[PDB]
């Protein structure tokens, strides 16, 4: 029985609706559980889903130690990390990633019918307010960016005690709906939102690029085996099917 | 020395301008040549560039036999494939790809300041005409697309909306109420030379170019790590603006 570390994140991993207490894997549902089920069928394994105790994806601290799902893999307390775990340079040094089951990037959430076309257009004015989730990977991107357009945007975002920023995605979406505000976040989030709000849309293309992949400890045999399975699922069109099932609104 | 197979394709790989005949790697320049240089300064290796003899990227015939750069990697006549090589399922069965060093696809070239936000908006109206260059890669997509929103667009392109080359499509946009559907690379080209035009929305039929290695290559993981390092450093973006 494999130990699968994961994290609550709509619509990847969610508590299953019930009128009676549930136990084990039946407690959870979502894109990642459907993915995991398929993985266990193709590769032939038993698995137990365990939410990461600290509720974090994985980062380094001041002392240089890891936490979250990344740490659970490193310490071999989990065989697989099946969650929207971002494939990054720093993580690739301590854990292994399969082929990304999903590709994405930073983009713009805003209203329909407006003349705004791109990040370029947001940066050249101060009327339409814009920002991102505080201390998220999107804010970090703009914070470190040496691109002139994104430097101008960051200087704006951080001005006036960072009032343009928001606490989380839910707050950000609400701000977009209620005020004249454009939110910067992952294209996966934006589509989840736009499918459930018919007067919102994505503006422009992807600002950066990365992927979500299944994480394994370094040197694990499951790394190659999952990549093979994901390729098969991609070829069958099942990955597109799975995304459609959980992303569509009504 | 590592043998690097590649293919001529502007502006990834091009012949270097010269008064005299050039030799070796200096014969070539472009986006992929810069990437190859940076990759060699991260991993640390020597390399010899060799154009794929048949001039093909890599496809399979009726017997399932491969050609092009893909075949060169299979036969171990090349250690790396640094080129605009599309990451596809059938290719991933026989060779290894790194993480994409470039993401592209189909998008819309149109005017600035308009209420148009996506391909969906064009598909649900008719006043603004839209199309693509005939029998181009963009056209081939919409045809063999079993996605109705793109089928409905193709139905409208089939009713004149198509153009001969990218050069006609550009001017047709500038002069008429027309939206041009083309590869995102060709768009970035145009929008830099025409300040009144812009890309509308994101990518359609999105795909990635990855570095190719033979299956079981010891450079695989190293290349992926290097590319991650390069894009997160923002050097891949810088390389793009340099050659586009
Ligand atoms: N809701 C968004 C992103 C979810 C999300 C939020 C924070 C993350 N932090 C990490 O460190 C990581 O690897 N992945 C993460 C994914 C979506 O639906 O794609
Ligand atoms: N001109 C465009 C795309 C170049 C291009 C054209 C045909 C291809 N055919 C393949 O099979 C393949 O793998 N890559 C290919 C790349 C650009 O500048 O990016
Ligand atoms: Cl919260």
């Amino acid at each position: 029985t494999l130990i699968v570390t994961t994290i609550l994140e709509e619509p990847y991993v969610m508590y299953r609706k019930s009128d009676k207490p549930l136990y084990g894997n039946d407690r959870f549902e979502g894109y990642c559980l459907d993915l995991l089920k398929e993985l266990s069928n193709i590769l032939g394994f038993l698995y137990d889903v365990k939410l990461v105790p600290d509720g974090k994806y994985g980062a380094q601290n001041d002392k240089g130690e890891w936490n979250g799902m990344v740490k659970e893999l490193i310490d071999h307390r989990a065989d697989l990390a099946v969650a929207p775990l971002t494939i990054t340079y720093v993580r690739e040094k301590v854990i292994d990633f399969s082929k990304p089951f999903m590709t994405l990037g930073i983009s713009i959430l805003y209203r329909k019918g407006t003349p705004i076309d791109s990040a370029d257009d947001l940066a050249k004015q101060t009327k339409i307010e814009y920002g991102a989730v505080r201390d998220g990977s999107t804010m970090t991107f703009f914070k470190k960016s040496k691109i002139s357009t994104y430097e101008k945007m960051w200087a704006f975002m951080s001005s006036r005690q960072q009032s343009a920023l928001v606490k989380n995605s839910d707050e950000g979406i609400q701000r977009v709906l209620t005020t004249d505000y454009a939110l910067l976040m992952e294209s996966t989030s934006i589509e989840y939102v736009t499918q459930r709000n018919c007067n919102l849309t994505q503006i422009g293309g992807l600002i950066d690029s990365k992927g979500y992949g299944v994480g394994t400890p370094i040197g694990s045999p499951y790394r190659d085996k999952i990549t093979i399975a994901i390729l098969q699922l991609q070829e069958e069109g099942k990955l597109h099917m799975m995304k459609e099932k959980w992303w569509r609104g009504n």
